[PDB]
């Protein structure tokens, strides 16, 4: 439930940060 969602909309945030340094 919320486990997966949760981790899961902090995933997406981690990758925005390693997708604007790595671009």
């Amino acid at each position: 439930d919320a486990l997966t969602l949760s981790s899961a909309m902090w995933f997406s945030w981690g990758v925005l940060l390693n997708s604007g340094i790595g671009e």
